[PDB]
C-alpha cells in the first residue's frame, strides 16, 4: 500500500443496494427526499415498459422494505399493518429523470406500483403522499 | 366567506356536491380539477376533525355517482376501478386549504387523506396511478 491513502470524499446521497440493478439513494441531508437509480441496461427504455419492469421493482420494493429504510412523516418506522402512498424519483446513472415510481401499500400482504412518467415532484414534497398507521 | 373570488369562478365551472363542498371543473381541457370547500365548519384545517372526514366521504361518493372524473385514456372511473387521486382544496378566494389524497381499493372502500403540506406541481394532473 506503499505511497499515498485513499480518502472517502462526503456524498450527496448514500446508495444502497435493492438488487436487480435497482439502487436506494439517501440522502446524507435528512431535510431532502429518497430517490431510486436504475443501472440495469434492460430498463434504459422507459416508454417500452414491460412486465419485467415490475417484476424487478417489486423485489426491490420487496428489499427496501425487509432493510426498513422508509420511515413515515411521524418518525416512526414503516411497520407491516401500516399502508400508504409513497413516492420517488426514479433517475438513471447520471441522475437523469426516468419516471416517478408510486407505491400503494394496501396491507401486510399487497401494494401497488406504478410508474407514472409525467408526474413531477415540486421541490418541497417529501416522499409521502399519504399514510394510515394500522395493528 | 360570502363569495367567490372572479378568477375562481371564470376558470372553473361548480358543480355541488353537497355539504359545502363543491367539484371545480375547469373549462379548459389541460387544467386540473379542484375542489371547494364553502362550509364554515370546515374553514380551519389545523382541527381536522371527523365530520371533515364525514363530508367529504358523501361529497365523494357523489362526484362517483355524477361521473364526473375520468382518466387520462378518456375511460369514466367506474366501479371496479381502483386509482390514487389527488386534488388541492380551496377556499371560496382560492386560497389553498390541504390537499386531498383520495385511494379507491375496490367497489367498496376508499381512504381519503388531507395533506396540509404536499404542494402540486403545474404540470401534474390529478392522478398519481390507477388499475383499470
Amino acid at each position: 500500500s506503499i505511497g499515498s491513502n485513499s480518502i472517502d470524499l462526503i456524498t450527496k446521497y448514500e446508495p444502497i443496494f435493492l438488487g436487480s440493478g435497482i439502487y436506494f439513494l439517501r440522502p446524507f441531508n435528512t431535510d431532502e427526499r429518497d430517490k431510486l437509480m436504475v443501472t440495469d441496461n434492460a430498463m434504459s427504455n422507459w416508454d417500452e415498459i414491460t412486465e419485467t419492469y415490475y417484476q424487478k421493482f417489486g423485489n426491490a420494493i420487496n428489499k427496501m422494505l425487509s432493510l426498513r429504510l422508509v420511515s413515515l412523516p411521524n418518525g416512526h418506522i414503516l411497520q407491516p399493518g401500516d399502508s400508504c402512498v409513497w413516492l420517488a424519483e426514479v433517475v438513471d446513472m447520471k441522475d437523469r429523470f426516468q419516471t416517478t415510481l408510486s407505491l400503494n401499500i394496501l396491507n401486510s400482504q399487497r401494494a401497488e406500483i406504478f410508474f407514472n412518467k409525467t408526474f413531477t415532484f415540486n421541490e418541497d414534497n417529501g416522499n409521502f403522499l399519504s399514510y394510515k398507521i394500522g395493528d
